């Protein structure tokens, strides 16, 4: 079984300089890419960084300074420079897939406490009655072609992928998401909705440039019973 | 019969002044008094101010300067009188109930777009149990409120309602599986016997009857995974 987890968070006091650990098992870095991701409480996901499984790190350019990525041969290492009460979050590692750099395998995450393309969501929360239909929009600044990835976050649980390469569907993910757009629009519809399928769904930018990767601001999607 | 209705949300360019109306059916405004809450796209619910029956108004310390309360016999008013991008939000009139500066019966609220000192701490921020499982949110208060505790429910794009006042006592149509308790500083919501219906995200607020006391917690969105 391939899987990963993150390990280091704490409480902290601001300068505090704090690292973070990525431990993998079922794969080897050798032949996998790794990303961190954040997540403040409320708020939505945000990329910081890449490393190659050759070790070529880039970073997101307001992460520059703030963070340092390393790897062992099982190990991928964040660390956090200087932090502040804005870098309160929960930081999760992700394994990119083949393709894009989207991330097809999520840690639980670790909670860390301290005492330019853009991406537009719409809408920012909708319910709709069991056996609905749903429909998200995403809008890119710049044409992104087909790089763009759908994910479900449960509340206090860990992203899911459903969709990479626009319309492509993840293993396991039933029919009834259906991905499409190309370029600068993009939608994700959720055909006969159930109960399960309350989550917040994020697009992603999975342009291979830092500064194309993008996450969306979410959408709170519920169903009404 | 007993209902509440706000008007006037539109779009506005920054510092067009505006007047929202707030419009009741079913009880008189000699009776109840009314009070003002806004919650801005994905973000928290604020508390803007009230109005007694006796027309005695109370705002926010930040609110104050940038809003303006006011009441005919059918409708209460409320006025930005400078709006900037930071005003974009759904506003919500709300009937306070009785014994506390917490709110029964709430608006579908009005969305308004803007284009070109007690601290409420909710833990865990994000929560997912298992069908029949129990989950437990803490709200904890910076200064003594005593028992003024109120709990709400709200589903993704729709309106509050309240579960619980006076730390403890069941809000009408409730459900004995949601229990709250505490005292001063430290409450505490427990959802028994979950069920997808409870999906949703749970807010506490300070019911406490000044306006330098009145705060919301910053939510806990609870999933049934």
């Amino acid at each position: 079984a391939q899987s990963v987890e993150e390990s280091g968070g704490r409480l902290v006091t601001p300068g505090t300089p704090l690292t973070l650990a990525c431990t993998v098992s079922g794969f080897s870095l050798n032949t996998y890419s790794m990303f961190w991701v954040r997540q403040a409480p409320g708020k939505g996901l945000q990329w910081i960084g890449i490393i190659s499984n050759f070790g070529v790190i880039y970073y997101a350019t307001w992460a520059k300074g703030r963070f340092t990525i390393s790897k062992t041969s099982t190990t991928v290492d964040l660390k956090i420079t200087s932090p502040t009460t804005e870098d309160t979050a929960t930081y999760f590692c992700v394994r990119k897939y083949g393709s894009e750099w989207g991330g097809d395998l999520w840690g639980p995450g670790t909670l860390v406490t301290v005492s330019e393309l853009d991406m537009t969501q719409t809408p920012a929360s909708v319910s709709e009655p069991v056996g609905g239909t749903v429909t998200i929009k995403c809008q890119a600044s710049q044409s992104i072609s087909s790089y763009l990835a759908w994910y479900q976050q449960k509340p206090g649980q860990r992203p899911r992928l459903l969709i990479y390469e626009t319309s492509t569907l993840a293993s396991g993910v039933p029919s009834r998401f259906k991905g499409s757009g190309s370029g600068t629009e993009f939608t994700l519809t959720i055909s006969d909705l159930e109960c399960a399928d309350a989550a917040t769904y994020y697009c992603q930018s999975t342009y291979e440039n830092p500064t194309y990767v993008s996450f969306g601001g979410g959408t709170e999607v519920g169903v009404k019973s």
